[PDB]
């Protein structure tokens, strides 16, 4: 029988930490999907950029298109080499884990104080039965005492530390949506701004329905 | 043997229609590429919105990211169940394309032509060659010109509706490039709509 109080926090920690290991290598990941899309415009145009040779007026829409479409894939890669919110996250998430490792062996200590409570109760009930020394059982009384006093101030101690560290992923939860928003925010922001070249091309197709 | 000025537009077309199979897997698969980043922040932030209980005035900054990437969901949804602009385009090279599976076919019935031009082309060597029958060098001196006059005719023909059926890829190339921006334009702005209720909190740096 052991400190349910410890444990709860113990536990509520524990999984903190299987959001943060859920949420690391998505959070790695999330330049890798627009990657794709720029990849996958970059494609489409400079496939329709290929035996279109003719300089005909209209081998200006598709050029335009295919320098629009290298356009984006640079500014990707600038946001993507360059951008800071996620580096910074991840190791703030890097630092708050191995945070929680280290109250992982402050709590597998706290056992060994277990074993003062539970040696002591062993004895004190043994010694009391076999009504013998009345002295010895004495000093016991004084032993259990002393286990319950430590083992209950190691607990209280351990607990207010948990409490703290529980408290930091509130911050760094609010800092990855952040952070993540932001990027994908900056993506669109860029695709929209890659675009410049075509958009008067745009509205011809718009309107028409027929 | 044959007309080689026929073949040049021929080819010409064999590679407007190698570019019309490599594009169209692409194009079909446009939407694709954006539900991943849908599905990808969605997943992120739900993630945060989990054991994160407690309501702190800080369960506001992760919920109001949570329900603005589910809002882009729904977005992206209905862009990819309603956007006609690709959908129109695919129809539009299904029939280009079938267009010149059909002067394939054209093409090939030119050879059965060629074939007399060939074969009379062949006898008039012998027949001369001979020099025996001279009303018989006569009549195919005839037949032999029958042959090419029709041959050239046929392939005047084609070399004009093939121009046609090339002409038409020019339009079609540019309607691709353009419906392809406008669609992946209507997604980024689509985004950036979403984003709207992190906007405010986003001035935390």
């Amino acid at each position: 029988s052991s400190n349910m109080e410890v444990e709860h926090w113990m536990t509520s920690l524990k999984e903190v930490e299987k959001v943060l290991d859920s949420v690391e290598p998505k959070l790695t990941s999330s330049g890798t999907k627009w990657r794709v899309v720029a990849q996958h415009i970059k494609d489409i145009c400079s496939d329709l950029n290929q035996i279109f040779n003719k300089e005909d007026p209209r081998y200006e829409v598709v050029q335009a298109g295919a320098s629009a479409a290298h356009d984006f894939d640079v500014r990707y890669l600038d946001i993507h080499k360059h951008g800071r919110e996620i580096a910074r996250l991840l190791e703030k998430i890097q630092k708050y884990r191995q945070e929680i490792e280290e109250i992982k062996k402050e709590y597998k200590e706290t056992d060994k104080y277990r074993e003062r409570y539970d040696h002591y109760k062993v004895k004190l009930d043994n010694l009391e039965k076999k009504n013998k020394d009345q002295e010895r059982i004495e000093r016991n009384q004084q032993k259990f005492k002393d286990a319950e006093a430590a083992y209950s101030s190691v607990c209280a101690d351990l607990i207010q530390k948990m409490e703290t560290v529980w408290k930091k992923h509130v911050s760094i939860f609010a800092e990855a949506a952040s952070a993540v928003w932001s990027t994908q925010l900056q993506y669109a922001k860029a695709l929209e701004a890659a675009a410049n070249p075509i958009v008067p091309y745009l509205q011809q197709e718009e309107q028409e329905e027929e």
